């Protein structure tokens, strides 16, 4: 036998940071969930028991908790390529770091219409997520996501137009609920390192901006064709408004909302126009892909 | 052996109601998760074996679907009270009927600061609950809650003075971070009818505002002296506006943030007052509860 | 306002206890999550910020792990009751204990059909637990249950002879899947206090044991008319077998598996005496709940 | 812009399959919850919205269900490969089928030491998988998987030898406790096809069978140097053991349990050999992986 690969790290370090701000008296909080798997020359550790080239798990977590201490942990895309590079940096032996951060909503309460210096509020479940690989002589490939974004819309979705075969049953559809949970990632060109990461950094929330901004114009207006339609769209739209990105990546499931025939209840009429009772249906959903680059 | 009680139905039942305005052209959505629980003379259904007295609980679901398709599914405590007074009346034998209800966040979207006239967001994972206990010859009572309403404040907490014997660890603090998952209830006097609970309807969506805004900003604005102290001053303010209430119930965990000790990495100070990098406590978590009436 | 009610405590404890065979070499691990809640002369804490009448939760956390270390965790009626004990016997203002305990499963691996002596697997998501409740002047109340115990038989399951109306579209059927989740509670006598728990040690796990067997074996053989006969069989049975029990509960949710038409398909034959592929239904579920006692 | 990849598909489809034994009377039943993802030529649904590319996933549903009922599901390995290959033979443009499984447990109820004819367990949240790649021109890719798999050793288990700086506050240790969640993966030489498959059969289950043994001897059997070395020897064995294996993957998480000092309580022993009670650690936990080939 022979190992083919191998990374090893924590997982799950959860992180939370205050910024008070000693002169207007503003606190600002920042809470992550972080994920750090390192690969190097360590083969000897699963082949030979031989710990020496062993990072411990537990160093890493500390790590974490001391370069949050020392650094911002925003954006996090800067945090992530600042974790990363200190690992093949500090140990020869080394060669690639594996970031991942999940990124909480903390947003400031608005108490009598005036926001508050140290209170706040998990609006929603949705994350911001980065994925950052720090591979020594390749730079920084960086990719950032927004995720659990959910959305649904009552009319101005439609599917007809698709294949029909003896597997076939499903009804066409010119007026129909589209629910999803958003999940869209944006590719960063290569970084050749910490330099060019932090040279860019305005440009990771601005596009973490642009990315959710479209997303939801572009999923409210488009009188949608099909989740494949729309989403391309979406993915059109961000690759055009900064060019630093590669591709951008959607994965959306189509969480479906029956209609309820109720006409076997004394004549009553809840289908097509008539449609206003639906059963919001957990499983199975469609799931549908696409990642979009440049012609 | 003898039956001391039974009851039965069904639960889960995902429903997804819309609103049309054919002139506005605005549409609304409302969805919730629904469940029904009844009692009454069905005790032979369990000894021996006769369903005569069953109400299918799939008839159940139907029912739930056909009441909503009939009635406003809005105010939540209304939808209940119609269904469980269905029960009670359509069905001899049925004296009593259990209704729990999660209604779901559909927030209308704002694009280009336009509220959108048929797309929505899940705003937060929040919820609006209600438990509606309607019982032949005694009326409905119903419990009104919000609940997955996620918060934390940086600063302005405090817990000190408590009790130290030798079970005793925990240092006491004059700046601690507060997070809470506020779960809280609010107990309407009993009502004779639906005649009753529809005369109060406005009420009912007043009144979860106010408990919602006086749980923000107590929350908020509080030098929180403990979890304890905190809840009774937002339990307070609740009864003394609005009459109707009877109890206000708080279950609050104290979701920890334990500081981090790294003056053994290079002097590193990151406790008191040079504490900016916390540790998130999954588990374990106090739990304190309390429900407060009029004097 | 006033205090109508108050209870705070620790909750999420996880704990771990093993125990080392000095002479076999043999090791045997206890893995519970605990709960508890304290009730007593602490309403001063909520309304004047009196902490003085509080043992911190952190201290509650202590006073788990210590009680663990210094009695056994097995049964787990008995040490609930040992450790409800202790707070009502060392707070003065600590009227009540409410003790809540969840058991998890680590049962000793078999290797080469060899029972090895320190390596454990968690067969199943199966939880035993206890409510015990230790009131001063009032003794001892304890309810011991299972749950997560998730069956499932293949034919043997019916449900015709149900109420049928207008509001009722469910076949009759006198062949269909039945599968739960057994969620089954055995409410034991009152006992005077630790002296009376601890004479009866034994009687615990040998109840669980029989509660267990019954509602497996009731499952298996019975023809079931309905959810509702078949665990009234259940609860019969074990209130039969075990005379310091007062009460069985049982709660019991119908998990559907649905049949599917394929008949649209080439003349598929899938339903009746023909189905074969079925469609397990996530949501919604019959619910379907009984408290048995002694006539 | 332009389409770089895209898939699309049904995902979590619950399916039931039960075989009666007309002879024997013996049932045995099947559940898995099916996931199944296209490409091809379909790039014009997300540009054009050109739907007519488009197998409905709907439709894509109602093959899965039509499948199970046409051919065995067990093992899982052949159904996935047989619904895969479905796809792109039937469709020209479709030209990969993706398909994943997760089998459920469903284990034969013994009562009364007797194997019960149709009653069964849901005896541990363990899963079976597999993930079936079917591509025109490119044969079958078969990777399979146990998943689920919680194991505890209480000792034997040991970490020394790690790198230490001043990142390293980790102290060697020569006893702990280990335990963890087996997500383990073989990956199957390539398959020119179904029939190629199909002369398999037989080594699907023995060799799921191979691997969850050899994994549950090593650990348990193993005095461990370390996760990273111990899960190696798993993957070891179970290549020598099937020569149609050409890598064995683990990921594993190191599910910390902390010692408790509580040498703070009346001198309380209960560190290093004095150890009983410890505390479970939710998170954050190291991870562990590792791909393991032929030399
Ligand atoms: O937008 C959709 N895309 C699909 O691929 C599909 N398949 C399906 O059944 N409904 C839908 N809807
Ligand atoms: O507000 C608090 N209340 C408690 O009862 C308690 N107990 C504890 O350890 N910390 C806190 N904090
Ligand atoms: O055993 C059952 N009990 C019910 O009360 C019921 N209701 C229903 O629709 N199916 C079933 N099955
Ligand atoms: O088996 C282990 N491997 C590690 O890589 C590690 N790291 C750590 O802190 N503890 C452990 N244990
Ligand atoms: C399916 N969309
Ligand atoms: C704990 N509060
Ligand atoms: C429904 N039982
Ligand atoms: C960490 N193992
Ligand atoms: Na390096
Ligand atoms: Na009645
Ligand atoms: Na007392
Ligand atoms: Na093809």
């Amino acid at each position: 036998s022979a190992v083919k690969a191998a990374r090893y790290g924590k997982d799950n370090v959860r992180v939370y940071k205050v910024h008070k701000d000693e002169k207007t008296g503003v606190q600002t909080v920042y809470e992550m969930t972080v994920c750090v798997l390192l690969e190097g020359e360590i083969e000897t550790s699963y082949t030979k028991a031989d710990n020496s080239v062993i990072v411990a798990t537990d160093s890493i977590k500390n790590t974490i908790y001391i370069t949050a201490k020392q650094n911002p942990v925003t954006p996090p895309e800067l945090f992530g390529s600042i974790l990363g590079t200190h690992f093949i940096e500090k140990y020869n032996h080394i060669h690639a770091a594996h970031v991942n951060i999940v990124c909480h909503r903390w947003t400031r309460m608005d108490i009598d219409g005036k926001p508050h210096p140290h209170s706040f509020i998990r609006d929603s479940e949705e994350k911001r997520n980065v994925q950052v690989d720090v591979v020594e002589g390749k730079g920084i490939d960086i990719k950032s996501s927004l995720s659990g974004l959910t959305v649904l819309k009552s009319t101005n979705s439609q599917f007809w137009g698709f294949l029909r075969d003896e597997y076939t049953t499903l009804k066409e559809t010119w007026d129909r609920i589209l629910s999803t949970d958003v999940d869209a990632t944006w590719q960063w060109k290569n970084f050749s390192g910490l330099q060019e990461v932090r040279s860019h950094v305005p440009k990771f929330d601005a596009t973490w901006a642009t990315a959710r901004e479209v997303t939801l114009k572009t999923f409210a207006e488009d009188n949608s064709a099909s989740v494949q339609a729309t989403m391309y769209k979406m993915a059109e739209q961000i690759l055009a408004r900064q060019q630093l990105i590669e591709t951008v990546e959607y994965s959306l499931p189509n969480k479906h909302y029956f209609e309820i025939d109720l006409s076997w209840h004394k004549g009553l009429q809840n289908t097509g126009k008539n449609a206003e009772v639906f059963a919001p249906q957990s499983d199975p959903n469609g799931l549908i892909k696409c990642t979009v680059g440049r012609s």
